[PDB]
This record gives structure tokens, sequence and C-alpha cells, in this order.
């Protein structure tokens, strides 16, 4: 096999592994999804306890985001910065 | 390996590994559906609240947003930006 | 490789890509029915507050809808402006 | 490659890009569903008010059926009116 | 290739996306159960509106099946009217 | 391709295109499953009810049934009346 | 392409067609889990009726059932009595 | 080709066949674990009942099971008693 | 073919299949989840009944945690006591 | 096939088996976020119980982890100890 | 085959698998995103009990979290650390 076939199959097989993480981002969709809807719930409840409503809610929501995250990265790192290049040639 | 072959299988693969990342987007689909019905039944019973209920219904929707944005921007750069063809030739 | 090979490798690829990206449908499917029952629960007990009730319905179902238009255009751009064909020279 | 081939290859893809884009259906099938259950309840409760619980259950399972509409155009441009056959030659 | 390749891999792939289209038909059963579901607890509490509630229930059921018969639909034209097969030559 | 190699390649794929058709049998089994919970705390509640109860789940999770149908009629056909062999040879 | 060869290939999407197909086995097993529950909290509140609701749970939990049984069906009847082997020669 | 290989395809298959049949098992993995939260908190509530509670429960998540069963049931015959290998050799 | 070949597509399915029956295990994770969140609920109600309402939790996630096992043990066959081997030769 | 080949292909095949087994880490996911829900809501209705909450919490936690585990190990071994490498002649 | 061949091959579906082991991270996404859900309900109806409502769930969420984190690592594993290189040569 030479250089450009390996890279064209590792490269391509890296394209379709980035896109089979992105899928996980369907979770805090969701998730978050549900503290907000709680949120709205609650401020009708309390419209003047908005405030501390909106600051729980994207405290929760920025943990729910975390695995988004790191899809999303492993996504990039596989577009960007694929650490199978330097293995093949 | 020629070139074209290289670009052609890389491309394809990228086309395959964008639509693998859209799948994501049904995620904010439904928790930002919850939230929509929340604030449904919410004005219903709060009109008072109606202004503190939407803005958090926009504000909460738009975090749950997020992991699709990330997919359609994988997806974009597959599609328009592809990473990968610079590593062949 | 031919010009045929590799316009048709990466065009099928593109009409499976496209359908993959469009399976994200589902979700706001969902999203938006859930905040129709609620709009239907709402205006049962509220029928005095139809007009708020059906605006706050259509306006959180619109932004549940976002992701599915996203879906939708990946495919339309891959059906109809396949931005891989011009990188096949 | 010849044409045939190529048109093979290319509109045995869109068959199946089209299948895949048919799943998001699944979607307002269940949402719509949820929004029929609540004007069930509805109507048992208010029995005088089935034209307008109706009503609302209509218009918010329309909006609901738009992905699934989507799709269903997608896959029937696959099918009937293929984008990808004047690209071959 | 010869037609018969041509037709047979066609077919093929008709086939899976028929089946894959199918699918779709898991979500109406999900929500048309629901409605099920509500409307028993509704013939339950008041089940002197029997007959407004069972024609709800239908109407609402009818209309979540849309989805399931668009698939239907289109695996029976794979299947029995195939538009592929006129475009191989 | 002879004859043999055609029927080979068509039926294996209608083989795997009614095992994903099946797959939709899973949302019937959802759906009806919670009717037939409501049937059961409604019974419990309201014996008086009990024959317009098992009566009204009954015909809901008829109804909710009906894709399962259409999935299961897609295999048979798939199986047993096969409408891809006579465009054969 | 020889007999063996047809069989082989028929026979083994054969195989992956029935598990496919075993998939729809979880819809069933979510609605009447979901079924038992509501006996389980039903028998709770109301042990005056067990009777009545275990045979409420076992009648909607058989009809529940169906989808999966469609599945087993078409597994055996690929695994055991495969109509596309006398299709073959 | 000779009977080794057409073995070899077909069991190959039959395990990825097997896995996928297994996949159904999420099923009552849910259901049954519905029932089981559905039980801890009726004994917790009426004590009095454990022994119908738990019972009901154990009656309940057998049911469910089923579906479970057959997946396995089809799995071990695709592994131990494969009924491919006496139409190959 | 010779004995290397067929026991390497035979493992390499084998370990592809194993995969795909893991996947099960999330359905105990979501059903022992909700029993033990019931749990949760019904010791902060009745702390004095911890102990009991513990034996309870600990049943039903037994129960449900069967079809997690099935597809463990599958796995484990098939990569450490693997039935397909004794076959081929 | 040389001793090289049979070797990767087979450790390819558990790559990809590890990583789907690796999917059934979502239902953990999911059971224990529910059980965190409700702990989060009952220290907040029940303060003096906070400590038997807790406990309670994990200890359901952790029955839910398991099948997570059994992924992991599953994974682990194809990564770390693969027992098809030793069959391999 | 040549080590080229072989780490190809070997590294693509180390990619694969990689994106497929990502896919779990949905899980955490959804259960998190409740355990917000109820800290912001929580919260707002006993604004005194902030700070220990936050610490459960943050500790809630922790847990929930670490099947996304298993995921991870054995991404990490595959992308940096590929334990089948050395198997190769
Ligand atoms: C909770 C927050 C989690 C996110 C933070 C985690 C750590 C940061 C990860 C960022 C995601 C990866 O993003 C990607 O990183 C890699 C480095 O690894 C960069 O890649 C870099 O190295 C490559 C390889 O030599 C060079 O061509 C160049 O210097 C640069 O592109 C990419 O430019 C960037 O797009
Ligand atoms: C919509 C906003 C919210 C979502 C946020 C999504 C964040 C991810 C966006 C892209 C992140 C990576 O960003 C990417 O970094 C790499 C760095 O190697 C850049 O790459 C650039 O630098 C490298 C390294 O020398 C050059 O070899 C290359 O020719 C050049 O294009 C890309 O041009 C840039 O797009
Ligand atoms: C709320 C989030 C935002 C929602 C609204 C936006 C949705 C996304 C729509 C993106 C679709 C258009 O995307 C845009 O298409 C044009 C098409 O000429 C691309 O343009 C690209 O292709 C053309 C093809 O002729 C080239 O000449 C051009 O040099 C190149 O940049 C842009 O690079 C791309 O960014
Ligand atoms: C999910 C991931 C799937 C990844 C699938 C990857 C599939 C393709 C693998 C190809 O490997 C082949 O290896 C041969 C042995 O190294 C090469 O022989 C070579 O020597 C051969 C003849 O012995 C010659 O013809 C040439 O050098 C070339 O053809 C050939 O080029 C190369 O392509
Ligand atoms: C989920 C994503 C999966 C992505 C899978 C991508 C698979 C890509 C396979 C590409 O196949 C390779 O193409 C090379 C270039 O044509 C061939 O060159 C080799 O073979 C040619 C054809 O025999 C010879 O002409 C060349 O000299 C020789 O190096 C090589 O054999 C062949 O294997
Ligand atoms: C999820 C998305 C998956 C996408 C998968 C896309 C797979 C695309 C495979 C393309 O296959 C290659 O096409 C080349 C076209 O050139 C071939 O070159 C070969 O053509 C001949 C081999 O068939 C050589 O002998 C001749 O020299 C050469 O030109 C090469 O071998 C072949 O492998
Ligand atoms: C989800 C969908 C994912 C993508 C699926 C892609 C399937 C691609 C099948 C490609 O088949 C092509 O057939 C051509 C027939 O010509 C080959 O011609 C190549 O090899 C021939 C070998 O004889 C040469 O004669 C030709 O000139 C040369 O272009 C070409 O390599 C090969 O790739
Ligand atoms: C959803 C997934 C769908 C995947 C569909 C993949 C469809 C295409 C398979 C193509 O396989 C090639 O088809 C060519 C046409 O029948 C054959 O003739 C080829 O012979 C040469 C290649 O050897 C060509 O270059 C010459 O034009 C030709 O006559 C060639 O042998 C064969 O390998
Ligand atoms: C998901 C669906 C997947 C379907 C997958 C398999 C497709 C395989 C390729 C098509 O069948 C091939 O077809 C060629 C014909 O198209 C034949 O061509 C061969 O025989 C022909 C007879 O006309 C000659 O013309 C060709 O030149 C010669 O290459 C031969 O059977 C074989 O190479
Ligand atoms: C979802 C997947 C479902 C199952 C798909 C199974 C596909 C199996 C492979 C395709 O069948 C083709 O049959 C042709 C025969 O009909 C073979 O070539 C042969 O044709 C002649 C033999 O008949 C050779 O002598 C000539 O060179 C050649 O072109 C060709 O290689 C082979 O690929
Ligand atoms: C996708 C999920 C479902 C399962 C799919 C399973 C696909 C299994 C494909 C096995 O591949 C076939 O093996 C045959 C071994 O014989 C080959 O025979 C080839 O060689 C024989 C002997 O010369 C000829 O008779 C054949 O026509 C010729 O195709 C054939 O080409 C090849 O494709
Ligand atoms: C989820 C889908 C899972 C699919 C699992 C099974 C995949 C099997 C792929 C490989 O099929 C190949 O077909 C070749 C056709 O030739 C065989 O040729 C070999 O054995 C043949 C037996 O006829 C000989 O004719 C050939 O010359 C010799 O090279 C080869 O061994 C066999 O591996
Ligand atoms: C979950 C899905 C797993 C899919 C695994 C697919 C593995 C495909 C492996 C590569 O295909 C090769 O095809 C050759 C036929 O074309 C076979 O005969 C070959 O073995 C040698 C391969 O070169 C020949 O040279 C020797 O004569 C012969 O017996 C060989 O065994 C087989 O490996
Ligand atoms: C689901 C994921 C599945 C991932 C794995 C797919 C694995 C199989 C890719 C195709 O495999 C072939 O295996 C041959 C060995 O059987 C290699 O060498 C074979 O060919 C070489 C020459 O190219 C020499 O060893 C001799 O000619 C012949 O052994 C050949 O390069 C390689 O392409
Ligand atoms: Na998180
Ligand atoms: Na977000
Ligand atoms: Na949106
Ligand atoms: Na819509
Ligand atoms: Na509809
Ligand atoms: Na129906
Ligand atoms: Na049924
Ligand atoms: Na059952
Ligand atoms: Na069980
Ligand atoms: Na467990
Ligand atoms: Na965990």
């Amino acid at each position: 096999m030479d250089l450009l076939t390996a890279k064209t199959i590792v490269l391509g097989c890296s394209a379709v592994g980035a896109g089979l993480a992105m899928i996980a981002g369907l979770g805090p969709g969701i998730g978050e999804g549900y503290a907000a809807g709680k949120a709205v719930e609650s401020v009708a409840r309390q419209p003047e306890a908005r405030g501390s409503i909106i600051s729980t809610m994207i405290l929760g929501q920025a943990v729910a985001e975390s695995t988004g995250i790191y899809s999303l990265v492993i996504a990039l790192i596989l577009l960007y910065a694929n650490p199978f290049l330097s293995k093949l040639g």
C-alpha cells in the first residue's frame, strides 16, 4: 500500500467516526430542554425569583452540556489534529 | 492511488459523516418542544408573567440549541471547508 | 479514476448523507407535538386566553423547528448544490 | 466506468437515502399522538367545547407534521426527480 | 454493465430502502397508543361521554397515522412501481 | 450477470429489508402497553365502567396495531410474493 | 455464480434480517412493563380487586405482545423455513 | 465456492444476527425497571399488602421478559444449533 | 479458503456481534435507575422504612438486570467459548 | 491468508465491537440522572433525611451502573486482552 | 499484507469505534438535564435550601456522568494510545 491510500482510508473513517460522535449531542438537547421547561414553569409561579431560577438553569444546563463538548472535541481532533497521520507517514 | 481517487473517497465519507452529525438535531427538537409546551400552559395560567415566561423560554431553548449548532458546524466544515483535502495533495 | 467514477461515488454518498441528516426531523415532530397537546389542554381550560396560547404555541414550535430546517438545508445542498463536485478536477 | 454503472450506483444510493429520510416520520407520529391524547381527555371534561378543542388539535398537529413532509419531499425527489442524474450525463 | 446487473442492484437497494422507511411506523404505534390510553382513562372517568371520546380518539389517531402511510406508500412504490427502472435506458 | 446472481442479490437484500421493516413493531408494543396500563388503573378505580374500559382499550390498541401490520405485510411480501423476481428473467 | 454461493449469500442475509426483526422485541418489553407497573400500583391501592386487575393486565399485555410474536415468526421462517431457497434452484 | 467458505460467511452473518437480536433486551430492562419502581413505591405505602404487590410485580415482569427470551433463544439457535449448516453441506 | 481465513472472518464477526449484544445493557441502566429514583423518593417519605425500601429496590433491579446478563453471557461466549470454531476446523 | 492479515481483520472488528458495546453507557446516564433528580427534590422536602437520601441515591445508582461496567470490561478485553489473537495460526 | 495496510485498516476501524463509543454521551446529557430541571424547581420552591440542592445536583450529575467518561477514555485510547498497533509489527 502507498501513503496516499493509507491517508485516504484513515481520514475517510475519521470523517465517519467524527459524525458518529456528534450524534451524542441529541442528549444535551433533550436534557437541557427539560431544564428550560422547568425554569419556564417556575418563573410563571414566581416571576420575581426569575434571576435565581435562570442562574440555576444555566448551571445545570452547563453540566449537561459536557458530553456534547466531549464529542465535539473528538470530532475536531479527528478533523483538524488527526492522531493517526503520524503513524502512517 | 491517484489524487482524484483520494479526494473522491474522502469527500464521500465526509458527506456521510456530515449526515450522521446532523442526526443530533433531533435532541433540541424534542427538548425545546418540551420548553415550548411548558410556556404554553404557563402563559395560560399566569398571564401577568407572560413577558418573563417567553423570555425564559427563548433563553432556555437557545442553550438547548447549542449541540444542534455544533453538528451543523461540523457538517458545514465537512462540506465547504474540508480539512482532509490539504492532507492529500 | 475517471471523472464519472468520482462523481458517482461522491453523489452516491451524498444521497445517503442527505437521508441520514433528515432523520433529525423526528425530534421537532415529537417536541412540537408535545407543545400542541399542551395548547389543546390550555384552550380547554382557558378559552379566553386562546389568542395568547396559540401565539405562544406557534413561537415555541417555530424555535423547535430549527434543527429540522438545518437538516433540510444540508440535504438540499447535497442534492442541488453539491459542494464536492467542484473539487473533482 | 460506463454510464449505466454510474446511474445504478447513484440511484441505488438514492433509494437507501430516501428510506433513511422517511425514518423521521416516527417523530410526528409520536408527537401528534400526544396531541390526540390531550384532545381526548379535554373533550371528556368539556364535551360542549369539542369544536374548539379539535381545531386546536388540528393546528398543532399540522405544525408537528412538517418535518415528516420534508422527508417525504426529499424521498419523492430522490425517487421521481433525481438531481444527481443530470450531473452524471 | 449489462441491464440485468443494473436492475439487480437498483431493486436490491430499493428493498433495503423500503425496509428503512417502514421503521417510521413505530412512531404512530407509540403516539396512537398514548391516545388509546387517554381514551380508556377518559371513558373510565366520563363514561357518559364515551361517544365523543371515541370519535376524538379516532380522528387524532388518524392524523398521527399519516407518516406511517407515507412510508408505506414509498415502500409500495419501491416494490411495485419502481421509478428507477425506466432511468437505466 | 447470470439469473442466479440476480435472484441472489435481490432476495438477499429483500431478507434484510424485511427485517428492517419489522423493527417498527416496537412502536405498537410500547403504545398498546401504555393503553393496557391505563386500562388496569381504570378498571381498578372504576369497576362499573369495566366493559366499556376494555372495549375502549381493545379498539385503541387495534388502531395502534396497524403500522405493525403494515410492516408484517411488507415483510411477507418480500418473503413469499417477491415483486422483484419478475423483473429479472 | 454456483448454487452454494447463492445459498450462502441468501442465508447469510437471512440471518441478519432475522436479528433485525427481533429488535422489535424491545417494544413489548417496555409497554408490558408499564402495564405491570400499573397493576402493581393498582393492587396496592385496592387488593379488593386483585383478580380483575391482573386479568386486565394479562389481556392488555397479550395484545402488546403481538408485534413481538410477528418478529419471532419472521425470524423462525428465515431460519427454519426459508422461502428464498426454492427460488434459487 | 468451497464448503469452508460457505460455513464461514453464514456463521459470520449468524454471529452478527445473534447480536442484533440481543439488542431487544433493553426493552424488558426498561419495562421491568418501571414495574420495580412502582413496587418500591407501593410496598412502602401499603406494607400490609407487600405479598400480593411483590407477586404482582414478579408476574408482570415475567410477561415483559418474554421478548428478551425470544431473542436469547434465536441467538442460542444461531450459535449452537445453526439451521443454515445443513443447507450448505 | 484456508482455515486461518475461516477463523479470521468468523471471529471478526463474533466481535461485532458481541458488541451489538452489549447495547441492550442500556435498558436495565434506565429501568433500574427509575427504581432507584422511586426508592430515594420513598426513603425521603419514610426514612424508618429504609431497609425495607432498599430490599424491594434490589429485588426489582435484579429482575430488570436479567437481559443485561443475557447479553453479557452471549458476548463472553462469542469471545471465550466460540461455538463456530468447531464447525470450521 | 498470512498471520498479519488475520490479526488485522480481527483487531479491526474488535475495535468496532468495543465501540458498539460502549453505546450501552447511555442507559446508566439516563437512569442515574433520574435518581439524581428525585434526590434533588427529596433533600429539598426532607433535609432531615438528607443522609439517608444520598446513601440510597448512591446505592441505587451503583446498581444501575453495572451494565455500563460490563460493556467497559468487554471493551477493555477487546482492546487489551484480546482473546482472538491466540486462535490465529 | 504489508504493515502500512495493517495499520491503516486497524486505525480506520479504531476511528469508527471511537465515534460509536461517544454516542453513549447522549445518556448523561438527558439524565443530568433531568437533575438540572428538578434543581430549578426545588430551588424556586425552597430558596433557603439552595446550597444543599445544588450540592445534591452536582453529586448526582457527577455519578451519571461516569459512563460518558468511560466512552471518552475508550475513544482517547483508540486515538492516542492505540493498543492494537503493537500487535501488528
Ligand atoms: C470542557 C471543555 C473541553 C474542551 C477543551 C479540551 C482541550 C482543547 C480541545 C479543543 C478541540 C480540538 O481542537 C483542535 O485542537 C488541535 C490540537 O489538539 C488543533 O490542531 C493543531 O495541531 C495540528 C497538528 O500538528 C497543527 O496542524 C496545528 O498546530 C493545529 O491545527 C486544532 O487547530 C484544533 O481545532
Ligand atoms: C458557531 C459557533 C459555535 C460552535 C463553535 C465550533 C468551534 C469549532 C470551529 C472550528 C475550530 C477549528 O478551527 C480551525 O483551526 C485550524 C487550526 O489548525 C485552522 O486551520 C488553519 O491552520 C492550520 C494549522 O497551521 C493550517 O495548516 C491550515 O491551512 C489553516 O486552515 C482552521 O482554519 C480553523 O477553522
Ligand atoms: C441560527 C444559525 C444560522 C442559521 C442560518 C444559516 C443556516 C446555514 C446556511 C448555510 C448555507 C450556505 O452556506 C454557504 O454557501 C455558500 C455557497 O456559495 C458557500 O460558498 C462556498 O461555495 C461556493 C460555490 O460556488 C464557492 O464559490 C465559495 O468560494 C465557497 O465559499 C459558503 O462557504 C457557505 O458558508
Ligand atoms: C472499516 C475500515 C475498512 C478499511 C478497509 C480497507 C480496505 C482495503 C485494504 C487494501 O489493502 C491492500 O493491500 C495489498 C497488500 O499490501 C496491496 O498490494 C500491492 O502488491 C500488491 C500485489 O502483491 C500490488 O498490486 C500493489 O502494490 C498493490 O496492489 C494493496 O495496494 C492494498 O490496497
Ligand atoms: C466507514 C468508512 C469506510 C471507508 C472505506 C474506504 C475504502 C477505500 C478503499 C480504497 O481501495 C484501494 O484503492 C487504491 C488505489 O486504487 C488501491 O491501490 C492498489 O490497488 C490498485 C488496484 O488494483 C493498484 O492499481 C494500485 O497500484 C495499488 O497500490 C488499493 O488496492 C485499494 O485497496
Ligand atoms: C460511508 C462512505 C463509504 C464510501 C466508500 C467509497 C469507496 C470508493 C472505492 C473506490 O474504489 C477504487 O476506485 C479506483 C478507481 O481508479 C480504483 O483504481 C483502479 O482501478 C483499477 C482497480 O479496479 C486498477 O487496476 C486500475 O489501475 C485503477 O485505475 C481502485 O482500485 C478502487 O479501489
Ligand atoms: C453509502 C455509499 C458509499 C459509497 C459506495 C460506493 C460504491 C462504489 C463502486 C465503485 O465501482 C467502480 O467501478 C468502476 C468500473 O470501471 C471502477 O473503474 C476503475 O477500475 C476499472 C478496472 O477494470 C478500470 O477499467 C476503470 O478504468 C477504472 O476507472 C472503479 O474503480 C470502481 O470504484
Ligand atoms: C447502497 C450501496 C450500493 C453499492 C452499489 C455498488 C454498485 C457498483 C458495483 C460495481 O462493480 C463493478 O461494476 C462494473 C460494471 O458492471 C463491472 O464492470 C467492469 O468492467 C470494468 C471494471 O473491471 C469497467 O471499467 C468497465 O467499464 C466494466 O465493463 C466491474 O467488474 C464490477 O466490479
Ligand atoms: C447492494 C447491492 C450490491 C450488488 C453487489 C455486486 C455487484 C457486482 C458487479 C456486477 O456483476 C459483475 O457484473 C459484471 C457485469 O456488469 C460481470 O461483468 C463481466 O461480465 C459481463 C457480461 O456482459 C462483461 O460485459 C463485463 O465486461 C465483465 O466484466 C460480472 O458478473 C461481474 O464482474
Ligand atoms: C446487502 C448485500 C446482499 C448480498 C450481495 C452479494 C453480492 C455477491 C457478489 C456479486 O456477485 C457477482 O457475481 C459475478 C458472477 O455473476 C462475479 O463475476 C464473474 O463473472 C464471471 C463468473 O460468472 C467471471 O468469470 C468473470 O470474469 C466475472 O466478471 C462477480 O465477481 C461477483 O461479484
Ligand atoms: C450486508 C448484511 C447481510 C450479509 C451480507 C453477506 C455478504 C457475503 C458476501 C460473500 O462474498 C461472496 O463470496 C463468494 C465466494 O464464492 C464470491 O464468489 C465468486 O467466486 C465464485 C467462484 O468462482 C463465483 O461462483 C461467484 O459468482 C463469484 O462471485 C462472491 O463474489 C463474493 O461476493
Ligand atoms: C454484517 C455483514 C457480515 C459479513 C460477514 C462475512 C464477510 C465475508 C467477506 C469475505 O468473503 C470472501 O469471499 C471470497 C470469494 O473468493 C473468498 O475467496 C477465497 O475462497 C473462495 C472459495 O470459493 C475461493 O474461490 C477464492 O479463490 C479464495 O480466494 C474469501 O475467502 C471470503 O473471505
Ligand atoms: C463484521 C464484518 C467482518 C468482515 C471481514 C471481511 C474480511 C475480508 C478479508 C479479505 O478478503 C480476502 O478475500 C480472499 C479472496 O478474495 C480470501 O482468500 C484468500 O486468502 C488469500 C488472500 O490473498 C489468497 O491469496 C489465498 O489464495 C486465499 O485463500 C481471504 O481469505 C480473504 O481474507
Ligand atoms: C467491519 C470492519 C471490517 C474491517 C476490515 C476489512 C478487512 C479486509 C480488507 C481487505 O483485506 C485483504 O486481506 C488480504 C489478506 O487476506 C491482504 O493481502 C492479500 O493480498 C496481498 C497482496 O495485495 C498478499 O498477502 C497476497 O497477494 C494477499 O494476501 C489484502 O491486502 C487486504 O486488502
Ligand atoms: Na455532563
Ligand atoms: Na446545549
Ligand atoms: Na431549535
Ligand atoms: Na414541524
Ligand atoms: Na401525521
Ligand atoms: Na395505527
Ligand atoms: Na400488539
Ligand atoms: Na412479553
Ligand atoms: Na429481566
Ligand atoms: Na445494573
Ligand atoms: Na454513572
